[PDB]
């Protein structure tokens, strides 16, 4: 079962870069304006399936195009016809690079100032996105890459439907940037120690953790890591969004002043 050479006659598709959980991303050549560019297609053999059909439309098809230099743009969406059936897509800015989950996967832990380059730039993406008037609901190692020349670029805000997901999500309160906050520090965290804040033998079970459970303190996780790091990981993940950063530039402005060597604002955390 293949995906097809084209779609529409604009798109001529090259290489497979990636899959996930419903989708296969493409690299491919816009024919009409002369630009290689990342086609996400819902994947070969889940496209007979309605409910990943579904799934595509309300949720890949529907992230938010956003202009900005750590953001992912989004350039076209649609239907081709398929031999098969509809076969939806949505065409988005090509990054040459791999996503933080892969890089955790096959690097392990990045070193300190590398990981706080990265979520900093993450926070430059998410005041963006906020300035207008986009939470992104889904921020995870998945939907943030790296670039060939270093550059950071997030993907896929403002989809609807747990490893990263806030407590208030967990519960089914508001989501806010706060909420947004919370689940860049888990990513944050992972980063630094090799290992989410919370692990399950299901969903349910990590959601509570999320809810109930404080974190261990990355130092305890990891070597190398330091009580100005645990400070600001540790906000990130305050279980009530009052306690939390309140916006992406707060907490970006802390990861500065620990880049620098100065101390964060954030409250002491002692082990
Ligand atoms: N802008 C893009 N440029 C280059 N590669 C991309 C791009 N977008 C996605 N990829 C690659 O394609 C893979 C799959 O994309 P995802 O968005 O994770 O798939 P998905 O099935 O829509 O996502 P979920 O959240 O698993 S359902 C990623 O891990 C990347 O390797």
């Amino acid at each position: 079962m293949t995906t097809p050479s084209h779609l529409s006659d604009r798109y001529e598709l090259g290489e497979i870069l990636g899959f996930g959980g419903m989708s296969e991303v493409h690299l491919a050549r816009d024919l009409r304006d002369h630009r290689d560019v990342a086609v996400k297609v819902l994947r070969a053999d889940l496209a007979r399936d309605p409910s990943f059909y579904l799934r595509f439309r309300r949720e890949a098809q529907n992230a938010a195009a956003l202009n900005h230099p750590a953001i992912v743009a989004v350039y076209d969406t649609g239907e081709a016809e398929t031999p098969a059936g509809p076969l939806p897509y949505i065409v988005m800015e090509y990054v040459d690079g791999v996503t933080l989950r892969d890089i955790v996967h096959t690097e392990g832990p990045m070193t300190p100032k590398r990981a706080i380059e990265v979520i900093a730039d993450a926070c430059q993406a998410l005041n963006f996105s906020h300035q207008n008037g986009i939470i992104h609901r889904d921020v995870k190692p998945a939907n943030i890459m790296i670039s060939a020349t270093n550059a950071v670029k997030v993907m896929d805000f403002g989809i609807a439907r747990a490893q990263y997901l806030s407590p208030e999500q967990a519960r089914g309160d508001s989501v806010d940037a706060r909420s947004d906050v919370y689940s860049l520090g888990c990513v944050l965290y992972e980063v630094l120690t090799g290992e989410p804040p919370f692990t399950g033998d299901s969903p349910v079970s990590v959601a509570y953790q999320h809810v109930r459970e404080d974190p261990i303190p990355p130092s305890a996780r990891h070597e190398g890591l330091s009580a100005d790091l645990d400070a600001v990981v540790l906000k990130a993940l305050a279980k009530n969004p009052e306690n939390r950063y309140q916006t992406a530039a707060e907490m970006r402005a802390d990861l500065v002043r620990v880049h620098n060597g100065e101390p964060p604002e954030a409250p002491k955390v002692l082990t």
